[PDB]
């Protein structure tokens, strides 16, 4: 029998308003073969940290790895000080406590290491967790909300394992250029698991947690997916799609119908991306089996989900140009491999800016991620974004063309705890396709 889909623990504050995350190495089993793996509160992956908008919490982070790491909250609008980029080193055995004061809409964000030059490796070893942000608005909506029953996180990741069963990761020249990818697909750490889903609506919180592999979700019998949310939260209304491309580090929440008899698979369809159509990803590849069950179901598909603000006039907005490049081993932005002691520029706090990110000059896929914000895509690789990508995003496709995003940073980031903007193809990031920027002013 297929293993059941592991469900990350939905982790809330304790009585002292704290959350403990312990980073550790342990063992996992894949295809009957044990492997050393890393996890948060466990041997692999991590919990779903549940936060409420407007309610500050403290997170105590205990690094019990023998090596240093950082803990970055991907998609969270937080000050640079708690952003957990490459300057937020947690030494081995170290502890760091951060205050998260969430001030953004309900969304599924995530967290992962951001160690300079080792982000790819540390994610590959198993470290990743989720952040479930709720607010008053979403809780009014009657969406499926039984965690691990009809509201299910789906963290999809490939890994490359050596013949000894261990995770095989080396940042060699090939891996640096094309990315780290493998022939084994995991769904919350499990190979082709099954999920028992109540008849009615099933909500999947999809995260592409791969280092380098882009995905394209569909169902085996071509029943539609109704996209209800993107990286930064709810769409205004559901967007019905037959397939759903998801770039590295992107989240989408979809609703899918479950009718009593027919089990079906969520699958990923072959993508046009260097390395990624190699077997077994040359064909539609199962991600997980949905098995209908006859237990109580908590939700439906609302006709309207939220509001999206109108895009503002662009006149007078600061424009920033970011040129991605790959000059062999050296991956760069504006002709510079990432320099931790030199932020490329100082962004304004609380002001819309237009950032123009170009991948002209190479044909590789660069999902470009900007810390400290949820932005609106104005142009995605030469076209206005698709309906389901037109809301709140922290990632924009850059692939041989030019993208334009409308960003606003609500929180300070000084030069000592700067925000990152980078390609989220982790091997590019680690080999220099990243820049630091500050937001606001600062005086100590
Ligand atoms: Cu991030
Ligand atoms: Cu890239």
């Amino acid at each position: 029998e297929r293993p059941t889909l592991p469900i990350p623990d939905l982790l809330t504050t304790d009585a002292r308003n704290r959350i403990q995350l312990t980073i550790g190495a342990g063992q996992s089993t894949f295809g009957g073969k044990t492997a050393t793996t890393w996890g948060y509160n466990g041997n692999l992956l991590g919990p779903a940290v549940k936060l409420q908008r407007g309610k500050a919490v403290t997170v105590d982070i205990y690094n019990q790895l023998t090596e240093e790491t950082t803990l970055h909250w991907h998609g969270l609008e937080v000050p640079g000080e708690v952003d957990g980029g490459p300057q937020g080193i947690i030494p081995p055995g170290g502890k760091r406590s951060v205050t998260l004061n969430v001030d953004q809409p309900a969304a599924t964000c995530w967290f992962h290491p951001h160690q300079h030059g080792k982000t790819g490796r540390q994610v590959a070893m198993g470290l990743a967790g989720l952040v479930v942000i709720e607010d008053d608005e979403i809780l009014k909506l009657m969406l499926p909300k039984q965690w691990g029953i009809d509201d299910v996180p789906v963290i999809v990741q490939d890994k490359k394992f050596s013949a000894d069963g261990q995770i095989d990761y080396q940042l060699d020249v090939m891996t640096a250029a094309v990315g780290w990818f493998g022939d084994t697909l995991l769904t919350n750490g499990a190979i082709y698991p099954q999920h028992a889903a109540p008849r009615g609506w099933l909500r999947l919180r999809l995260l592409n947690g791969c280092n380098a592999r882009s995905l394209n979700f569909a169902t085996s019998d071509n029943r539609p997916l109704y996209v209800i949310a993107s990286d930064g939260g709810l769409l205004p209304e559901p967007v019905k799609v037959s397939e759903l491309p998801v770039l590295m580090g992107e989240r989408f929440e979809v609703l899918v119908e479950v009718n009593d008899n027919k089990p079906f698979d969520l699958v990923t369809l072959p993508v046009s991306q260097m390395g990624m159509a190699i077997a077994p990803f040359d064909k539609p590849h199962p991600v997980m089996r949905i098995q209908p069950i006859a237990i109580s179901a908590s939700g439906a598909l609302p006709d309207t989900l939220s509001s999206l603000p109108a895009l503002p006039s662009l006149e007078g907005l600061t424009v920033r140009k970011l040129q991605l490049s790959m000059d062999g081993g050296a991956n760069k932005i504006n002709g510079q491999a990432f320099d931790m002691n030199k932020p490329m520029f100082a962004a304004a706090k609380g002001q819309y800016e237009r950032w123009v990110i170009s991948g002209v000059g190479d044909m590789m896929l660069h999902p470009f991620h900007i810390h400290g914000t949820q932005f609106r895509i104005l142009s995605e690789n030469g076209k206005p974004p698709a309906a389901h990508r037109a809301g709140w995003k922290d990632t924009v496709k850059v692939e041989g063309n030019v993208s334009e995003v409308l960003v606003k940073f609500n929180h300070d980031a000084p030069k000592e705890h700067a925000y990152m903007a980078h390609c989220h193809l982790l091997e590019h990031e680690d080999t220099g396709m990243m820049l630091g920027f500050t937001v606001g002013h600062h005086h100590h």
